[PDB]
């Protein structure tokens, strides 16, 4: 709508957050008054998050790209759960803390960059510069729970406040050996904590999660469905009249019930076989009370929250096939859909994934510190389209010789996107793969 | 319609604002009265914007393009971000300011230039030269509120005046670190923000969010659907009637209810099981009150209005498949009406992107200043094609010889084509796998 | 939905456990109150589980390779059942030990290291470093009736406490052989069990089985299907009414039932061959008392509950394809949908296979110990687009060789993914073939 320019508000940074339980509820399932409604949640964020892959992280320096293989080989897992927390909850915080405990397990790795996740609930509050609205500290509070090795209860409350200079922790309760008490020096002048914000917009402090849109959907769908339930569960069966003549007499001869009032009080239930014949007086009837639809419209409203529902997501709808079985007939050619989506949705996140890899390049000199992210691919290039495209440049190529040397450039950049496409595996997430045939090939030789 | 010419006022630049809040809400779902009817905002602009890639700056001096490609690697993300924001508010303004301070997160990276959003709300008013109409001056209002590194809350409504010769700012709250009240001189003579104007008109001084035309269907759409709704509740379900010949002594009789009067102003409500049969005497009657539809027409409405919708949108209509499963047989055969599309959007922001382009090089002596703007292939192009076309030129060529040597020239232009569409990957937005490419070969060397 | 950000409780790390009995009965329909309902229960975990494969542990290191494919030698279809485990219960926990037992049964295989399944109703708790939750112990219990190899019977309440430092062990009940109480050393100092966390989550302690979203759901399948199934059993089949002028006796002529009151208190049945014919007075009426449809809707409540469990566990569609049979023209197009699942599915438990693998590695010098993992293929890839490709390279390959020498190292690389593709066969799990034809060419040479 429009307004007068004059007549508008003053510009706050609203930081209400999502509510995280109630969307890992919805995202289970388990919310009493969205059971039948949040049956969509699981669906969207687990297409959309399960289609974008994870980071490629590319950089031109050789060491800095072992170590940025060596952390994806490690936490490939926990990155693509980085992903379905943050379309879950709205935001996911990610901390990287360095390890040098030594213990049998690793007898190699004398040195572990942990993947640690943050639930968001943990962190109370982030202090974050006026100016520049980079978040200076983090407010983490959160109640340890837990049995001694022995048969003991342990509680401790837990806060520590982490910031780019030092790191400060207290606990209030029983004491835990890991943690100790009050400052500690930060080992590099920077926070090593990472958000990951989710739809970020530059009005709200927090991201947000994929459920909010449609939350109201889920609870008009939840509701028109419970009411349809118990609609049929009160009318659906038809309901058997007797207009008897002498309705005591009757339930008396022929169930044997002598004190109907006391039977109905106590909820006293007739048995009845189903093969069932009558036998009535000339001015007695029988006939059934029933419904032609003891639904009557609900179907029709449900059909439309849904194409409402998968409007807002804006999944692409062979991802609810069942409701509309004539899109399975071609998920190819829905495919472009997906692929928008994801481009947009990557692109949230990439920032986020270029600053965890510069961190972790930081954490363990290097000629460059800016990586670059590769991604999986959405709907997979032929390999034999990729051939036919090299083979035929090539034999393009070696004619018409006065183009110049720079074929030769062109035609290697070309053999190594084949090398990459060739090597990942399309049906398996990240990069493992080309890493690992990599180190095998440098083994063998 | 037709009027006299003598019959007119007098134009005047109309400066009402976007009710920004208010579009937020709705591409969010969040507003009360169009919660049911604004499910259509999401889909269409997100399409839109996640169709539209980010412009691809080319330049003919080497430094100019390494510099805009680098910045490019810096803000792919932001640049959408920018996109997705004129889409939705109908103006998003964009803040280039340079910063030297020195942090060990960015060891190689002294110098950087940051990528600052403002909200619209923010700018209270932009001061526009009355001949030229160029902004001259910008209002910018906050209030930012904030804590401290310790505990203590802390409030400021911080306003600034930005101009091409200085930036004038003071806070009237709590004191903050980063900002020095009072004039500071403008390093450049013209003023580093940006204005991109969504569907800018001679007639209006600010954008105009691509909901604004579909807003009404939207509160429509939501009317209907709402009562719709209502009128379900109220009436889908059956309504059991009994013509008994005393009511009350039924109810006592079944139900145990012996005053019914309180019953109804208590609120109480008796309980089937579903299983239940009517013996009843030769005079009474029992049936269903039932409606042929609850609905009525409103999916008739609920059809006119989508299609209007769309139609305003001018959204090509694989967008909405689920209310037209037939549109899902061919998206290809619709690709022609979503380049259409993209073509009418794009060229809106490119002069505001050649305009950041221009402001970004002058902040970092080049030979030109004027850059020119690739973009992403709304549908791509099959690169076994393209090889085909190049093939064939090719082999054209180097026959019939009185052509000239230009083709030579025209056979380095089609490689240089083909390289730049083959090292593009077409589902990751923007161009950063082109320019890591040759960073990574130019290393490699 | 929203909320301010100081209205938040502080976080816990939630214990509950998935109610392991109830899983596994819905997993075998074995519950009274999902007996209709759980119908759905086995296909979504059988085929989750049967696409995703086993996975193939790589290694660079040629001893590290034969030790983990002779273990997978050994049990493959153990860690197809611990993938079932998982989806079924939530959580299942594996154990490795060592058993240097000698018997006539293994000749050559003088030590072998034991896949030990724990069931999680077994441990009854886990204790975990509270900085790092790693979990540092585990707390077993366990009921062992059983009978001596003569006649007698013998109980046996065993519980242990597993730690990478010891093993301690006590029995309270008959003597067990096998079992010498009291702590025992560890001779590695890790704790040799490891947790499978299907569908692990930073908030929770424990996995959760993939039934437990659509279990409502299944409650309200069962009875709506159950409600319908008595309603049918009830009024399906038509009663006959007849208006009869006496109907004392009508009943003593016809039926000899002489008295019709005990003849209904006895519940005695009149019989009737099915063709009959009526001989009535004037006055008299003979009509059957028929429903138009005993169900009503349920079996449209049953459609939009079956389309809800379906979406809840994204079940690609060919699998239900009864209730859609459409979905049958096309699996091969369904297929991405089956390959996203499986792969957000399968990098949840590669973590903990990375750990089995190293700790396997670890329990039998090695130049490393960080295992890649491989995965089956979801939808096998045709060989002959394979060699297609191996040519097509190999006949690019060889001309403008400019190039250098690294494409022999492309072409050694795609000749092992193309002998690894080849090798394994699709249609059996795992990958025992390959081992089998390497050790038998090994033989033969």
């Amino acid at each position: 709508m429009r307004m007068s320019s004059g007549n508008i508000g003053v510009y706050k940074l609203d930081d209400s957050r999502v509510d995280y339980e109630l969307a890992r509820e919805l995202y289970q399932n388990k919310n009493a008054n969205y059971k039948l409604g949040s049956s969509f949640v699981r669906p969207i964020v687990n297409s959309t998050t399960g289609f974008m892959g994870v980071p490629h992280f590319q950089i031109e320096d050789e060491e800095a790209q072992y170590i940025l293989d060596e952390f994806v080989l490690d936490n490939t897992s926990k990155m693509l759960k980085t992903h379905t927390d943050s379309l879950k909850q709205g935001d996911c915080y990610i901390w990287i803390t360095r390890e040098e405990r030594e213990n049998p397990l690793y007898p190699d790795k004398k040195v572990r960059l942990i993947y640690n996740f943050i639930s968001p609930e943990e962190v109370k509050e982030i202090i974050l510069d006026p100016t520049t609205k980079e978040p200076i500290a983090y407010i983490l509070e959160s109640q340890n729970e837990w049995t001694d090795l022995g048969e003991n209860k342990r509680k401790a409350k837990v806060k520590q406040i982490i910031t780019a200079e030092s790191r400060f922790v207290e606990v209030e309760g029983d004491k835990i050996e890991g943690l100790e008490e009050g400052e500690t020096p930060n080992v590099w002048g920077f926070i090593p904590i990472i958000h990951f914000k989710n739809e970020a917009d530059e009005t709200l402090k927090y991201g947000q999660s994929d459920i909010e849109p449609i939350e109201p959907l889920l609870k008009a769908y939840h509701d028109v469905m419970l009411h349809a339930l118990k609609g049929s569960k009160m009318h659906s069966t038809p309901k058997l009249k007797l207009k008897l003549t002498d309705v005591a007499s009757f339930l008396a001869h022929n169930f044997g019930v002598e004190d109907p009032v006391k039977f109905a009080k106590e909820g006293g239930k007739i048995n009845l076989d189903g093969h069932e014949i009558l036998f009535l007086n000339k001015d007695e009837e029988a006939e059934f009370v029933e419904v032609k639809s003891a639904i009557g419209d609900a179907k029709e409203l449900l059909k439309l929250l849904f194409y409402c529902i998968v409007d807002v997501s804006e999944t692409p709808e062979f991802i609810f096939g069942v409701h509309t079985p004539s899109a399975l007939a071609s998920v190819k050619e829905q495919m472009p859909i997906m692929v928008n989506k994801i481009r947009r949705k990557r692109e949230q996140f990439t920032n986020s994934w270029q600053l965890l890899a510069r961190m972790v390049l930081i954490m363990s000199k290097y000629s460059s510190y800016d990586v670059t992210i590769g991604w999986d691919e959405v709907n997979p290039r032929d390999d034999k389209e990729l051939a036919e495209t090299l083979e035929k440049v090539c034999c393009a190529l070696d004619k018409a010789l006065e183009g110049g040397f720079i074929s030769e450039e062109s035609t290697v950049n070309f053999l190594a996107q084949y090398i990459d496409t060739m090597s990942n595996y399309i049906s398996d997430d990240p990069e493992r793969e080309g890493e690992r045939e990599k180190i095998i090939k440098t083994k063998m030789l």
